[PDB]
C-alpha cells in the first residue's frame, strides 16, 4: 500500500487510564519517510521499540525527560489505517482511553486518510521465532498478510478463548475494551495505576460476575482486545507488519521481547 498521514489535524481527550489525568491529542500530518512520532514539550518521541521505558500494564514511551504512557491503542489504530506518517502531540502524560477501546480514535482517522506517493516497506518477518516468559508464549512467522491470534486462559469464568485477526477484519478488533479482574484491582491501584480506570471505559470482571450493566460488547471481548493491543506493540517496529502471529497468554512485556528480538534478527 502506499504510506498514509492524515488530511488535516485531528484531536481527542480525555481521562488517561493509568493516570487519571485528563489529557489531550493533536495527530499533525506529516512527509514520507517521517515515521510515527509523538511529541511532547519540544521533545519527539518516536514509536519505536528503543523508546519504550514501561511495560506492566500498558506500554510506556519516553525520550529527554518526557514521557508518554499507554501509547499502544492509537499505535494499533494507527497500525490497522496503515498511517506511517504522523506526529501525535501530547499535552498531558498519557494517551486518553476513551471508552477504553480504539473506535473513537479509527472512526476519525479513517474519514480523514492521506495517501501519499512513495509504497510502504513493510517489516516483513522473515523466518519462525518464539519468544517465551513464564508460561506465556508468542510465535511470530512468515505471511505476505498481517494475521494474529491471542489465545487466553482466564482464571473465571471466561476460561479458554481465542481469536485471530486478519487483515480487512479491522472493525472486529477495534470496538474491543481494556479489561480488568477484579482480585487484580488492589494491586494495580498500590503500584500507582489504573487511577482513571472505571466501568466507563473499563470491562471489568469478577470470578463468576460481569460489573458493567452493558455486558461485553462480544463474548470474547478480552481476547479481541489483547489482539489490539499486541497489534500496537507489533508497530514499535517502526513500520506495518507483515507476519503471522500466535500469542499464549502474551502481554505487553513479551510483546515488547518479541518486538525487540525480531528487529535484532533484521537489523
Ligand atoms: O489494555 C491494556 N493494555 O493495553 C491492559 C490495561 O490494564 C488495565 C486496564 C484497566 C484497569 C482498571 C481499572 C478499574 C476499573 C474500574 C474501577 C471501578 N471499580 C470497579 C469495581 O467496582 C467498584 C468500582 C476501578 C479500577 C487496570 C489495568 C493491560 C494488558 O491487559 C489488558 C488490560
Ligand atoms: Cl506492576
Ligand atoms: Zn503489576
Ligand atoms: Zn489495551
Amino acid at each position: 500500500g502506499l504510506e498514509k498521514t492524515v488530511k488535516e489535524k485531528l484531536s481527542f481527550e480525555g481521562v488517561g487510564i493509568h493516570t487519571g489525568e485528563y489529557s489531550k491529542l493533536i495527530i499533525h500530518p506529516e512527509k514520507e519517510g517521517t515515521g510515527i512520532r509523538f511529541f511532547k514539550n519540544g521533545v519527539y518521541i518516536p514509536a519505536r521499540h528503543e523508546f519504550v521505558v514501561h511495560t506492566n500494564h500498558s506500554t510506556d514511551l519516553g525520550f529527554k525527560g518526557q514521557r508518554i504512557k499507554t501509547v499502544e491503542h492509537i499505535l494499533s489504530v494507527l497500525h490497522l489505517l496503515e498511517i506511517t506518517n504522523v506526529t501525535i502531540e501530547v499535552i498531558g502524560n498519557e494517551i486518553p482511553i476513551l471508552d477504553g477501546s480504539g473506535w473513537e480514535f479509527y472512526e476519525a482517522i479513517r474519514k480523514n486518510i492521506l495517501n501519499q506517493n512513495r509504497e510502504i516497506d513493510y517489516f516483513v518477518v522473515e523466518e519462525p521465532i518464539i519468544v517465551e516468559d513464564e508460561g506465556r508464549l508468542i510465535k511470530a512467522e512468515p505471511s505476505d498478510t498481517l494475521e494474529v491470534t491471542y489465545e487466553g486462559e482466564f482464571k473465571n469464568f471466561l476460561g479458554r478463548q481465542k481469536f485471530t485477526f486478519v487483515e480487512g477484519n479491522e472493525e472486529e478488533i477495534v470496538l474491543a475494551r481494556t479489561f480488568a479482574f477484579d482480585w487484580e484491582i488492589e494491586h494495580i491501584k498500590k503500584v500507582g495505576l489504573g487511577k482513571g480506570g472505571s466501568l466507563k471505559n473499563t470491562l471489568v470482571l469478577g470470578k463468576d460476575k460481569v460489573y458493567n450493566p452493558e455486558g461485553l460488547r462480544y463474548e470474547n471481548e478480552p481476547v479481541r482486545h489483547k489482539v489490539f493491543d499486541l497489534i500496537g506493540d507489533l508497530y514499535l517496529l517502526g513500520s506495518p507488519v507483515k507476519g503471522k502471529f500466535y500469542s499464549f497468554r502474551g502481554g505487553h512485556s513479551l510483546n515488547v521481547k518479541l518486538v525487540k528480538e525480531l528487529a535484532k534478527k533484521q537489523k
